[PDB]
């Protein structure tokens, strides 16, 4: 499968994604890695691995159909298959969610359905939980609602600053992140008619 990696930020699981997909036996290649935000480091990862980028600044549409449908022009520019989400901050339409459903993945900083949302971490040291995690969930309409592929929990530790806990919890995520691409390039996992996640 072709791959294309949207990010808006440090794109920390962009290095655990790239290797994944040139270990032995990898069912997909990134060929894309497109950020809404110009001057992130998530950029320089990827042109440093050798993948082309592109800088979408969605401050400059009228709406999200339209900045959605500049991405999938860019999509459609690489023949790309599959869509991952790492660290991408902008809420897709719902024609272009439509259109990618079963093929674009995200990655949550919680074990959903708890801490739905961008500060995860956050809500997780108020609520005061001793166990967190992260989520690998194909995108749906609805926010970090989509069907869940795979998660891993992750010990909060008493002390813990947003900034700790988020370290501990991106191990996990460079562990999952992959192997729930490989599941869904290989064809392993898919989104289902029903709209449920099914094993092949």
């Amino acid at each position: 499968a072709r791959v294309a990696v949207l990010i808006s930020g440090t794109g920390s699981n962009l290095q655990a994604l790239i290797d994944s997909t040139r270990e032995p036996n990898s069912s997909a290649q990134i060929d894309i890695v497109i950020s809404n935000k110009a001057a992130v480091a998530g950029l320089d990862k990827a042109e440093r691995a050798g993948i082309p980028t592109r800088v979408i600044n969605h401050k400059l549409y009228k709406n999200r159909v339209e900045f959605d449908s500049a991405i999938d022009l860019v999509l459609e520019e690489f023949s790309i298959d599959i869509v991952c989400l790492a660290g991408f901050m902008r809420i897709l339409s719902g024609p272009f969610v439509q259109k990618w459903n079963g093929k674009m993945l995200n990655i949550h900083p919680s074990l959903l359905p708890s801490f739905k949302g961008s500060n995860a971490h956050e809500q997780a040291l108020e609520t005061g939980v001793t166990v967190t995690g992260c989520t690998v969930h194909f995108v749906a309409e609805d926010v970090d609602a989509g069907q869940i592929i795979l998660q891993e929990a992750v010990p909060v530790k008493r002390g813990d600053t947003v900034a700790t806990l988020s370290e501990r919890v991106k191990l996990a995520e460079h562990k999952i992140f992959p192997a729930a691409l490989q599941l869904v390039a290989s064809g392993t996992v898919q989104l289902g008619e029903n709209g449920k996640i099914c094993w092949v």
